[PDB]
């Protein structure tokens, strides 16, 4: 199976998913001057007073906060978005040190870690049925720097130890996912896709400028996951990024000048 080691990784996924060729796969570097200021981008709205966590998973590639998605509770709307979309899960992308981790790029500089906030176009039903559309999903995209504490991170740092491997799961109520917020919503935007398998080309990308900072301790926390289940031989969950892919032809887009 698919995963990111020199037998399974990055490199080697195309051969079971062969859109990993295609011509909207994600990430990307982001060139900030050849980026263009869209006056038309609307702010974008992030709405989460009422989400609802229930759940965390070590998924043997990354842990999910899990929300529920049955409501309209969590939603995200305007930027570049028509329509509305609705949260069901955040995870991160993080390195083996703090000089890697981040899967989009910005003019080549790599951060420490990338948290994806996923969320699904209301108009097709449900998850499943939203990764079929080329507007499917709506993945907001924050970059990790390591410095001071994210204290709105630490509850999630806490239960790591809990599915310390691959299939643990442990209940995840009332997290608030503002706390992982920068306080800008500046944004680049551009058409895309999943970053792991299946690799479809279902999201639109929105990649906030402003980092949130995190401490040392906060992501050595993350690199003491395992992508092994219980019992098995460990292997540290660290390197868990897709490396940027070719931008072939598309324009990304700032919403700021
Ligand atoms: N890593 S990502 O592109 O946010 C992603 C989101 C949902 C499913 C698979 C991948
Ligand atoms: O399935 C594979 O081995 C990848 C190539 C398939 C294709 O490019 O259509
Ligand atoms: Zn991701």
């Amino acid at each position: 199976h698919w995963g990111y080691g020199k037998h399974n990784g990055p490199e080697h996924w195309h051969k079971d998913f062969p859109i990993a060729k295609g011509e909207r796969q994600s990430p990307v570097d982001i060139d900030t001057h050849t980026a263009k200021y869209d006056p038309s981008l609307k702010p974008l709205s992030v709405s989460y007073d009422q989400a609802t966590s229930l759940r965390i998973l070590n998924n043997g590639h990354a842990f999910n906060v899990e929300f529920d998605d049955s409501q309209d509770k969590a939603v995200l709307k305007g930027g570049p978005l028509d329509g509305t979309y609705r949260l069901i899960q955040f995870h991160f992308h993080w390195g083996s040190l703090d000089g890697q981790g981040s899967e989009h790029t910005v003019d080549k500089k790599k951060y420490a870690a990338e948290l994806h906030l996923v969320h699904w176009n209301t108009k097709y039903g449900d998850f499943g049925k939203a990764v079929q559309q080329p507007d499917g999903l709506a993945v907001l995209g924050i970059f990790l720097k390591v410095g001071s504490a994210k204290p709105g991170l630490q509850k999630v740092v806490d239960v790591l130890d809990s599915i310390k491997t691959k299939g643990k799961s442990a209940d995840f109520t009332n997290f608030d996912p503002r706390g992982l917020l920068p306080e800008s919503l500046d944004y680049w935007t551009y058409p895309g896709s999943l970053t792991t398998p299946p690799l479809l080309e279902c999201v639109t990308w929105i990649v906030l400028k402003e980092p949130i900072s995190v401490s040392s301790e906060q992501v050595l926390k993350f690199r003491k996951l395992n992508f092994n289940g219980e019992g098995e031989p460990e292997e540290l969950m660290v390197d868990n990024w897709r490396p940027a892919q070719p931008l072939k032809n598309r324009q990304i887009k700032a919403s700021f000048k």
